[PDB]
C-alpha cells in the first residue's frame, strides 16, 4: 500500500468498501415441500407458472399446513389471478392460530425452463415486495423446476438485487431469515452458501466500479487489492514505476504519463496447498479513468461520465479473487493481475502518433490515444505469459462497438485456442453469465502494419474494432492459450444505472471446473 | 496575493483606469425656461413628434441668439424628420460671429421611450462625438422623461462614450479628445442635478465592471481578481477578508475547491462588506460567480456554438458584485450591511482536474454527483450560498453567467430571474425597473426535482433528461438556501454586448438600486 | 366529407375515433369522509401522508364498516409501510361474509398542500394498480387535503390515465362504480360530470395526435371535424383550395404545395342560444406531418419521428369545442378554427428563399421551410380578425426553443393585451394546465427586416426563437386583443411515449369564466 496524492485536502484517500453487508446476516434454511409448507410471519411468496397456457390461471400445488392458508389458496379462489412472467400479487388472512400472515405469487410465466433473464425478471418482482415493507422473514415457495445452477443464480440476483449501495449518501430495514421450500432440498442446500459467497464477489467488484474516479484511482485501487489480499491470506505484489521502467513495459507507462496517480502493477497469487495440476492467469484492464487522452471524448455518444467503470475488468478479477480465497479450490495456482493507470489530458501525455516499446521488444505506432486499454494489456499479457502459465483470460471493458454488436445482455468472447473458449462457454453456461464467441479474423491482420513501427495500434480502415483489437492483443502471446472476454457493453446496467459486476461468477466457475 | 506566472512576461496584475476622462467632465444643468446659449462646441436637441411617425422637426425652445434662431426656424427644419436615432449636424455663425455647430437626434413618435429607445437616442448622439474635435457638448431635452430615465441617459452617454484602450500599444487612437464641459437644458432643472452625479458613480461601477470582463484571462485570474477587489476595498473603506485555499479546506468547500484543483492559480474568495454608521436595518449577501476562465474542463468547450472564445467572461458576476461595492462604498447608504462574495477560481483541463463522476462534498455536508465539469458554476455558486447563508443574512441575491439556455429564452435583451421568495422577486423586478436594465421572472419548477436524484449522491448535479437548464441549475442551487429569501439573476445572454464587442457591465445599476431602495 | 386521396387501396381513409369509452360506463358516488367508510365490495385505497415526517409510517384513521379489514389497517400493520410520494402497497382478503375484497393506499409524501404535479405521481401510481385489477368498484378515501379544482384533476387525470388507446392494436376489466369519500363531499359532487366532460376532450384531442400521418392527413382531419360538429350540433365550414385562393391565403398554402392531401380550413362556431356578449376566435395550429420541407428534419435531435405530433394545436382547439358544444356556455360565439396542411417533400413543395403573400397583402421571405407553423397562423389569424372576435387565442407546437425556456412541464403564452394574458394565466390555475408567461421583446423586431419582402419569416441573428415566431405573428394581429400559447414543449409525454392533450381544459376554462 502506498500513499494516495491529493490536490486538496478534502480529496479522499481510499475507496470504502463495505464488507458485512445485511445480506450476510441473513439466516437461510431450505426444506423439501414433501413436508408441506408452514406459513407464519412476514412474507410467502409461491413461484408458480403454468406451462403452455400462455397468461394461464394460478394454481397452488404445494400442501400447505394450515387449514385457513389452505382454503384462501384453493384453486377457485386462486384462478381469478394469472401467471404472466413478473406477475405478483400480495394476499392477508388469519391463519389457524388466529394469527394474520401475508402471503402472495410471483409468475413465471408459461415456459417450463426459465432463461437467465426470464428469472432475473423473476427476481425483481420478488424485490419490489420486499421494497417498503418492513419484513423480518422471506418464504420463497418453488413451485417450478430449475437445476442446482440457475437455484444458485436464484440466490445470488436476489442478494445483489436487494441490497442497496450508500457508501456516499450522507444527507440522504432488511429481512433477517430467509426460507426456502423446493423438491429434493438436500441436492439443494450446497448452492446456498456458494451463492453467498458468489453475490459477495459480484457486489465487491460493483462497489469498486461504481466508486467514481476521485475516489477509485490507481493508488486506492491496488491498495484496496491488497487488503483484499491481506483478509484473504493471498500473495500479493504491486509494482510500481521504478520496477515497471525496469521490465521495460512501455506500453502501459505511456498511457499513464498524463496521470498525477503513478502506475501501479496488481499481482495477486493463490496457490492450493496439494499438488498443483493447472496454472491460469486472468488479467483484467484497469482503467480508473478514461478521458480518451489527446484523442478527448468529446463526440456525441462517447459518454464519458461512464468513464469510471473502465476500470470494470480489474474489479471482475478481484471479485474472482474473493471467490477463489473464499471457497479454496485444490490443485489449481491463479495469477490476478492488472496494470492499472488512469488515461489523461496534461503537458505530460503521450501523443497521437508516438511510437512506443512494449515490454516485449515490440514497438507500436499509436494512432489514438483513446485506444489505450489494448496497450496496457499488452504489457500485462506479456508478464502474464512469462509466469509460465497453462491459460491466460483476459476480461475487458474495451471496445464501444460491443453495443453494435452483442449489446447490452452478452459479452463476446475471442481466443487463439479452442479447447479454453469452450471451457469459457462452458463457465458462461453453469454461472449463467451470458457469453458469445466472435471470430478473430485474420484477413484484417494487415492493417495493422505500421509504415514505422512494428505494428499500429489501431486500423485506420476496418471498423470492427473489437475484433481488430483481439488481432492486436494477439501478438502479445507467444504460445499460450489465451482467451479475451470484452464485457464493454454488458458491465453497466443502463436501466438501473448501476453496475453488473460482470465476470466474476463466469471466472469463479471456470477455475473451479478446471 | 504574489500571481504565479509560467514565463516572466505573464502579467500580475490587471491594469484598471480609474481617473477616466468621464471623470474630468464638468456638467451643469440648465432650466430650459430661460432658452439657451450657443457660443462653441455642439448643441444637441432631442425632438420628437408625438402622433407623427416620421413627422418634421420642429425645435420647441428658445434660443438666445438671432442668427442660429434664424437657422433654426420650421421652414428650415421640414426637410429633416424625427425617426428614432436619426441625426443631422449644421454649422453656422452666431451674433458674436463665432463658428458653432448645431443638430438633432431623433426621437420618435411615442412620447414614452423604453430602454432599448433611449439606448438608440444615445448611440447616435455618442456617434455625433466620434470623429469629432470638440470641448463642449450641450443637450436640449424637448422630450419628457422621469428622473431615471435622465439619470439612465447620462450613465449611458457616459459608458459609450469612454473608450477602453488599456490593451492597445502600437495602435492607440491618436484621435481620440473627450469634451471637457457639458451643459444640459431640461424643464424643471432643480430636481434632476441630483442625478448628475449619481450617474457618474453608476457610470463608474459599470465601466469598472467592464474592465474586469474584457481584461482577458491571462490578466485577470483568480489571484489577480482578488487583488484588485482588495484595491478596491483599500480606496472605499469597506472591511474585507480574502479566503485562502488552506481557510476553504477548514470551511470544507469541496465543491468550489473541485473545480479549481486542475488550474495553476490558488482558488480566492472574496468578502467585502459595507456597514452604515448607526442602525443596521436589512442584511444582504450578493454572490457573483467568479469563473475567471471557463474551458469545460474534462467535458472541454469543443462543441458548434460552445464559444470558449468569450469565456473570460464567465466571472462577469463577480464583476457585477464588485461594481456594486463601488456604488455602495460611494453612496454611502444609511440602514444597511451588505456583503460582497464572490468564490473565484478558473476551469481548466489537467492531470490534477475533477472529472466527469467525480462525487464532491459541500460545505452543508451534501455530496454531490458531477454529471459534467462544464457545470462548473452551480458548484462554485452551492459553497458560496452556504456561506452566505451562515453570515444570518435577510437576503441572498447571486448573479452569474449560468446557462447558455438563457440565449434561447429571453435571448440578449433581458436576463432571468429566479427565486424562492415572492416579495423578493418582486423588490428585483422594482429595481429593474429604477435602474432600467431589464429582468423578466423565469419559474423554478418543482417537478423537474427528481431527475436530480443520484443513485449513488445525495444529488446531481445536472439532469440527464431535462433541457431547460436555467430551470434546473436553479433547483440545484435552491438546494444549498435553507431557510433564507433568495434570488438567482442569470446573465449569460445578455452579459455580452455581442453588437458593440464587449461587456455591458450588466448588473451593477440593478443589485445598487436593490440595496438603496431597501 | 372530402374523398381521401390514397396511393395504394391499403392506404386508410379516415382516423378510427371511440367515442363510448369504458370511463363513460363508470357510476362515480361521493361521500363524507366525516361519515366513516363502506369498505365491504371492491378494491379500496386511502390516500395518506405523513407531514414534516419525510417517508413516515402510513396511519389509516377512517372508522370502517368491516371488522376484517379493520383488523388489516390498524397501526402496527400499516406502520410497516411509508408514505413517500407515489409508494403503493395493496392486498386481497376476505371481509366479514367472506366476500373477496382488496385494500390499500398510495403514499402523498409529506407536503400536505400537493401539487397538480404531485397529484398525477399519486394518479399514476393508482392506475397502475388498476391496472391489474378486476374487481368491480374501486373507492377512493381522501385523508388528505384538496380543493375543488384540484380534486376535478384528480378525476380528469384518473379517467385519462387509466383509459388506454387500442385503435392501432389487432389482466383487467374496467371498473363499473367509482366511490370518494372526501371532507365536503357535497360541494365536490358537482365537479362530477365537469370532470368527465373535460376527460373526454382531452381523449378526443389525444386521440388525434396519436394517429399517425398516414390515417390523420388534411383530408380526414377536417372530416373527423365536421362529424363532431354534426355530433354537437355546431356550424360548420370547410374551405377548400380554390376558395382558400379567392382569399388569397398565399402563406398557408405555399406550405401544403408539396402534400399528396389538399389544404382544407376547419371553422366550426358554437353560438349561445341568448344574447351574444363576448366573440372569441380559437386558432389552433394543424400540420399532420412536419417533415421540414426542404429544410428537411435530418439533425441528431430534430425529432421527426414525432412529427405526426404537430396538429396537436388543432387537437386542443377541437377538443375545446366538444367540451363547449357539451357544456354549452350562455353569452358567447366561439370561433374554433384551424389551417390544416402537411409539410412534405415534393417536386411541388415551396422552396427557402421563396417570397409568398399573405391574405392581409403583407408579402413574406421563406427563410426557413421547417418554420412553416407560423406561416399557416399567419393566414389564419388574418381570417380570425376579419371575423370581427373580442379576443383572438391561438396554440400551437411552434418552437422547439421551448424544451430550453421552459422544458416539457409548462407551456409559453406571449401576448399583445395584458388583460387577456391575465385571464390565460387565470386558467391555467383553474385548469390545472401550467402556463407561463415570456415577453414579446421588441427590440428583436428588427431582425424581421427583410432586404426584398416586407418581411422575414425568420431571424438570421436572433436565437430566442420562441419570442421571434411571436414578433412574426404579431404582425398578422391589427387591433384586437391576441395570445399565443407555444406548447411544443408540452404536448407530447415522453415518458409515457403518448399525447398529453395539452390545452383542452386551459381552453375551455378560458371560454367558461370570460
Ligand atoms: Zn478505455
Ligand atoms: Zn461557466
Ligand atoms: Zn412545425
Amino acid at each position: 500500500a502506498s500513499e494516495v496524492p491529493q490536490v486538496v485536502s478534502l480529496d479522499p484517500t481510499s475507496i470504502p468498501i463495505e464488507y458485512n453487508t445485511p445480506i450476510h446476516d441473513i439466516k437461510v434454511q431450505v426444506y423439501d415441500i414433501k413436508g408441506g409448507c408452514n406459513v407464519e410471519e412476514g412474507l410467502t411468496i409461491f413461484l408458480v407458472n403454468n406451462p403452455g397456457k400462455e397468461n394461464g390461471p394460478v394454481k397452488i400445488s404445494s400442501k400447505v399446513n394450515d387449514k385457513q392458508v389452505s382454503e384462501f389458496l384453493k384453486d377457485e379462489n386462486m384462478e381469478k389471478f394469472n401467471v404472466k412472467l413478473g406477475t405478483s400479487k400480495h394476499f392477508y388472512m388469519f391463519n389457524d392460530n388466529k394469527n394474520s400472515v401475508a402471503v402472495g405469487y410471483v409468475g413465471c410465466g408459461s415456459v417450463a425452463d426459465l432463461s437467465e433473464a426470464d428469472m432475473k425478471r423473476v427476481v425483481l418482482s420478488l424485490v419490489t415486495m420486499l421494497h417498503d415493507n418492513k419484513l423480518s422473514k422471506l418464504t420463497v415457495v418453488f413451485e417450478i423446476n430449475v437445476d442446482k445452477n440457475l437455484f444458485r443464480f436464484f440466490l445470488e440476483t436476489l442478494f445483489y438485487e436487494y441490497m442497496t449501495d450508500e457508501r456516499f449518501k450522507s444527507t440522504d430495514e432488511y429481512i433477517k431469515h430467509l426460507g426456502v421450500y423446493i423438491n429434493n432440498a438436500d441436492t439443494y442446500k450446497e448452492e446456498v452458501e456458494k451463492a453467498r459467497v458468489y453475490y459477495f464477489g459480484t457486489y465487491y467488484a460493483s462497489q469498486l466500479i461504481a466508486a467514481p474516479s476521485n475516489y477509485c484511482n490507481p493508488v486506492s485501487l491496488s491498495n484496496a487489492a491488497v487488503e483484499l489480499a491481506q483478509k484473504l491470506n493471498l500473495e500479493y505484489k504491486i509494482l510500481g514505476v521504478k520496477e515497471l521502467e525496469e521490465l521495460k513495459m512501455g506500453a502501459y507507462l505511456s498511457v499513464g504519463k498524463g496521470s498525477m496517480y503513478p502506475n501501479k502493477f496488481i499481482h495477486l497469487t493463490y496457490k492450493s496447498k496439494g499438488d498443483v495440476k493447472k496454472k491460469i492467469a486472468l488479467v483484467g484492464k484497469g482503467i480508473t479513468f478514461d478521458s480518451g487522452g489527446y484523442n478527448l471524448k468529446a463526440a456525441p455518444g462517447s459518454m464519458i461520465d461512464l468513464m469510471k467503470f473502465d476500470m470494470s475488468g480489474c474489479a471482475a478479477v478481484l471479485g474472482c479473487a474473493y471467490c477463489v480465497g473464499t471457497l479454496k479450490p485444490e490443485n489449481v495456482e491463479i495469477h490476478f493481475l492488472s496494470a492499472v493507470c488512469e488515461n489523461m489530458v496534461s503537458k505530460n501525455s503521450y501523443r497521437p502518433g508516438d511510437i512506443i516499446t512494449a515490454s516485449n521488444g515490440k514497438t507500436i505506432e499509436v494512432g489514438n490515444t483513446d485506444a489505450e486499454g489494448r496497450l496496457t494489456l499488452a504489457d500485462a499479457l506479456v508478464y502474464a505469459e512469462k509466469l509460465g502459465v497453462d491459460y491466460i483470460v483476459d476480461i475487458a471493458t474495451l471496445t464501444g462497438a460491443m453495443l453494435y454488436s452483442l449489446g447490452t445482455s452478452y459479452a463476446g468472447v475471442f481466443g487463439n485456442n479452442e479447447e479454453l473458449i469452450n471451457k469459457i462457454l462452458q463457465s458462461s453456461k453453469t454461472s449463467n453469465e451470458p457469453v458469445w464467441w466472435l471470430p478473430i479474423i485474420n484477413e484484417y491482420r494487415a492493417t495493422l502494419n505500421s509504415k514505422y513501427a512494428d505494428i499500429n495500434q489501431i486500423s485506420s480502415s476496418v471498423k470492427a474494432s473489437s475484433i481488430v483489437a483481439s488481432l492486436f492483443l494477439k501478438e502479445f502471446v507467444q504460445n499460450t492459450a489465451w482467451a479475451h472476454i470484452d464485457i464493454a457493453g454488458v458491465s453497466w446496467n443502463f436501466k438501473a444505472r448501476k453496475p453488473k459486476g460482470f465476470g466474476v461468477r463466469l471466472l469463479t466457475e471456470f477455475v473451479l471446473n478446471d
